[PDB]
């Protein structure tokens, strides 16, 4: 059910998304900007391990297309992106450290969502 507050909450989500894509966080956000090109990266097992790829450009397209109906649906995709990283890579890999830092940005600001 659409709630009166869903548009306002989606504006907060869009703010978060813009922040995740901003220069401020680019040092650690960059691996998440675009879909993983598994072939290009030689990760020939990526799509056997990751059933539901997700990345920030896809989240942006879904936001622009009004695909997300509520904040929880948005959050689920952003968290799916991080989970994919945690699933595929050894936990000591630099990309996992970058994921944890970007997820910290996400979770702390998501927690400030108006309600
Ligand atoms: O989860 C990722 N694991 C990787 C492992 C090796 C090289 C690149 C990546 C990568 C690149 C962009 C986005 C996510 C990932």
């Amino acid at each position: 059910a659409a709630h009166g507050s869903n548009p306002e909450q989606l504006k907060h989500c869009n703010g978060i998304l813009k922040e995740l894509l901003s220069k401020k966080h680019a040092a650690y956000a960059w691996p998440f900007y675009k879909p993983v090109d598994a072939s290009a990266l030689g990760l020939h097992d990526y799509h056997d391990i990751i059933k539901h790829p997700m990345d920030l450009s896809t989240v942006k397209r879904k936001m622009e297309n009004r695909d997300y109906r509520d904040a929880q649906e948005f959050a689920a995709d952003v968290r799916l992106m991080f989970s994919n990283c945690y699933k595929y890579n050894p936990p000591d890999h630099d990309v996992v450290a970058m994921a944890r830092k970007l997820q910290d940005v996400f979770e702390f600001r998501y927690a400030k969502m108006p309600d």
